[PDB]
């Protein structure tokens, strides 16, 4: 069942600066098919695919999906796929449906009927995933995502009877938030958080911010890695769900020992945890992979598969 299927998310790598942005190339990263091969020969399971879909589908009912644009993710679907990965189908960024839940329910809910349709018949190891990081107004009123996410739910479960769904909290997946999450008696449901805390250092210097955090912050290892995945883990338990951190890591403006440390410190208790995860990202501004010498970032890359099991 859905703990067999969330087990089997293991370790994964998101391919970010890709489909989230408002076209393929526009933040530095076009995908390649011989991505999926290093990712697998690197020791991770699954792929998660941020996709935002709101670039790329019509303003007026029925909102359709660019054709191009839908034929590249059902690349990245296959390819991942017949290779051997798990892959994360989400919406990603939205900005009109985080600013305006009830005004944009129409148009987002096409996007999960066209996409769930037309990939109502790919195996158990494609999944999907509601809505990446709900935020602005689903802050204001964490019941307006509640609300939205049964019915995104109900519109997947129509040609998807029993394929894994990942939800998260509002809060930008903030894991605090989980106490007002709720969700429907579907037994096909992943829980998800992401882990980027304390943002002064996993987003130093990071301009798509406001305000921009400072450089020059350094970390190291105290408790509060500890005290977060124990919350995350007893809710959970409590709510009977498995859980999938779909995000995490530090931004390359923080130094390189740091940055290790705290991908390491984070794996470690995820995995202390049982918890799945993907790590944030494959190549760009936080990645573990250097397209430009065609060379891993082996310290951060040794921080996530060790060598040994307690390195
Ligand atoms: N320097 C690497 C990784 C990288 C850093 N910042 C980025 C921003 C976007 C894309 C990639 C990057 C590259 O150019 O590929
Ligand atoms: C805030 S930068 C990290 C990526 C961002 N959290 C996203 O979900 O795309």
């Amino acid at each position: 069942g859905i703990v067999e299927l969330n087990r089997q998310l293991g370790r994964g790598v998101n391919l970010g600066n890709a489909l989230e942005a408002p076209w393929e190339g526009a933040w530095g990263v076009r995908l390649e098919e011989g991505f999926f091969e290093l990712i697998r020969e690197a020791g991770f399971k699954t792929i998660r695919l941020p996709v935002s879909w709101t670039h790329h589908a019509g303003r007026a009912a029925p909102y359709t999906i660019d054709p191009a644009f839908f034929s590249r993710v059902d690349w990245a679907v296959t390819q991942a796929t017949r290779r051997g990965l798990n892959i994360v189908v989400n919406v990603h960024h939205y900005d009109e449906l985080n600013a305006n839940p009830q005004a944009e329910e129409a148009r987002y809910l096409s996007i999960w009927r066209q996409i769930a349709e037309r990939y109502r018949n790919q195996p158990g190891s494609v999944y999907f995933e509601l809505l990446n990081e709900p935020h602005g107004r689903f802050n204001d009123n964490p019941q307006l995502w509640n609300d939205l996410l049964a019915k995104a739910l109900r519109v997947v479960r129509e040609s998807n009877p029993s394929r894994a769904v990942i939800v998260g909290p509002v809060g930008w997946n903030s894991l605090w938030r989980l106490s007002e999450l709720r969700l429907p008696d579907d037994p096909n449901l992943i829980v998800t958080f992401h882990y980027y805390d304390p943002l002064e250092f996993t987003h130093q210097g990071a301009e798509w911010l406001n305000p921009v955090p400072p450089t020059g912050v350094v970390w190291h290892q105290q408790n509060a890695i500890a005290q977060a995945m124990e919350f995350a883990q007893r809710w959970a338990e409590q709510n009977r769900r498995p859980i999938f951190v779909g995000e995490f890591g530090a931004y390359e403006k923080g130094d390189l020992d740091s940055r290790v440390r705290w991908t390491g410190a984070v794996r470690s208790e995820l995995e202390k945890r049982n918890f799945s995860w993907a790590y944030w990202e494959f190549a760009a501004g936080f990645g573990i992979y250097d397209r430009t010498t065609r060379q891993w970032r082996t310290p951060l890359l040794k921080a996530l598969v060790p060598e040994q099991p307690k390195l």
